[PDB]
DNA sequence: GGGGTCCT
DNA sequence: AGGACCC
């Protein structure tokens, strides 16, 4: 049973947003800053040398006429994020999300039906919406091209609908799984999309140049497979399973190797609804025990927004510290659930904190999170 | 340096 | 509770 599968990626995120909210900001080039740096920026200012994640003041010297914008409340984006998903579910139902925006879909069935209902004479032309991946020559006498094809339809579908009604631009890479998928959506930017047929797999996974960039292999994978000297696609590819396993683990090792051969069997999972809200914060210096108050009372403040507003509750509150990560929960009481209902939640935080952090002692840290979890109905 | 997700 | 991954 091939798949066909639909990432899709907005452009510059945050920036769209902004823009789509003060809109005396199209004409002009537009940054997004968090912190002192630069998070994302539109294309017009990508332009003037710009580039992302940069600092703040080179950003301003490579770019005097730059109009800067707080993206530090994340509520904007968060809701916008949401709108994005709701519309392609309402396409396909099976929507999985990917940071904020991100999003895959399961076009297999959707592509079916559409199938189906063709009358064999109109079997052409068929055609192709936006970019064929590595100009690769189209075979309608090839099924598996030719259901890629319908799902490139489905995918510019998708993206007039974001635009037209969102106001949102964005790409889209239509593949056979979701690794494929991901990977060629970004191959036309912006505002472009990308179709990926079987015979340019391998053309596609090889233009890659640090084994890093496929995704799945991270960090901590990455440094684990450079010390063995695999550093190419290919390296990868043509290494020793059984070194591989043994240095790496029979799971990680089996499924990365697919991976290197651009083979993905992972289904798209239907996200529903949020399973978890937090407020991360890190920082200069945390060294009394109060101040990790301060900190922990600002941290529940925000995120008791988000959840009076959800609509389902917590059963669940935990304490993250990344310290110089490490995290304590438990459930939260039953009176407590009352969505006053500070006081006695710091003082659980607290006892979390304390028992995990020695208060009669020196410590600091840099980084003190709260996390509200495990929501019923579930 | 955000927010999140799944696997162990 | 910790370790991976994605953004
Ligand atoms: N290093 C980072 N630090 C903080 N925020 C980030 C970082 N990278 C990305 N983001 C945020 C800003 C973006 O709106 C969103 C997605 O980023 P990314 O996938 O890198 O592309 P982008 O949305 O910045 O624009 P484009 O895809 O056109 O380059 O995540
Ligand atoms: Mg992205
Ligand atoms: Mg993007
Ligand atoms: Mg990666």
């Amino acid at each position: 049973s091939s798949r066909v599968i639909v990432h899709v990626d907005l452009d510059c995120f945050y920036a769209q947003v902004e823009m789509i909210s003060n809109p005396e900001l199209k004409d002009k080039p537009l940054g997004v800053q968090q912190k002192y740096l630069v998070v994302t920026c539109n294309y017009e200012a990508r332009k003037l040398g710009v580039k992302k994640l940069m600092n703040v003041r080179d950003a301003k010297e490579k770019c005097p006429q730059l109009v800067l914008v707080n993206g530090e409340d994340l509520t904007r984006y968060r809701e916008m994020s949401y709108k994005v998903t709701e519309l392609l579910e309402e396409f396909s139902p099976v929507v999985e999300r990917l940071g904020f925006d991100e999003n895959f879909v399961d076009l297999t069935e959707m592509v079916e039906k559409r199938l189906q209902q063709l009358q064999s004479d109109e079997l052409s032309a068929v055609t192709v919406s936006g970019h064929v991946y590595n100009n690769q020559s189209i075979n309608l006498l090839d099924v598996l091209h030719i259901r890629l094809l319908v799902g490139s339809q489905i995918a510019a579908e998708m993206r007039e609908a974001m635009y037209n009604q969102l106001g949102l631009t964005g790409c889209a890479g239509v593949a056979s799984n979701k690794l494929l998928a991901k990977l060629v959506s970004g191959v036309f930017k912006p505002n472009q999309q990308t179709v990926l047929l079987p015979e340019s797999c391998q053309h596609l996974i090889h233009s890659l140049n640090h084994i890093k960039e496929i995704p799945g292999i991270g960090y901590k994978t990455a440094k684990c497979l450079e010390a063995l000297g695999i550093n190419s696609v290919r390296d990868l590819q043509t290494f020793s399973p059984k070194i591989l396993e043994k240095e790496l683990g029979i799971s990680v090792a089996q499924r990365i190797q697919k991976l290197s051969f651009g083979e993905d069997n992972s289904p798209v999972i239907l996200s529903g609804p949020p399973q978890s809200f937090s407020e991360e914060d890190s920082f200069k210096k945390c060294s009394s025990e109060v101040e990790a108050k301060n900190k922990i009372e600002e941290l529940l403040a925000s995120l008791l927004n988000r959840v009076c507003q959800d609509g389902r509750k917590p059963h669940t509150v935990r304490l993250i510290i990344r310290r110089y990560r490490e995290s304590r929960q438990c459930p939260i009481p039953s009176h407590v659930i009352q969505k006053d209902v500070m006081t006695p939640m710091v003082d659980i935080l607290m006892k979390l904190f304390r028992n995990m952090v020695n208060v009669k002692m020196p410590f600091h840290l840099t980084l003190l999170s709260v996390c509200f979890c495990n929501l019923k109905a579930l």
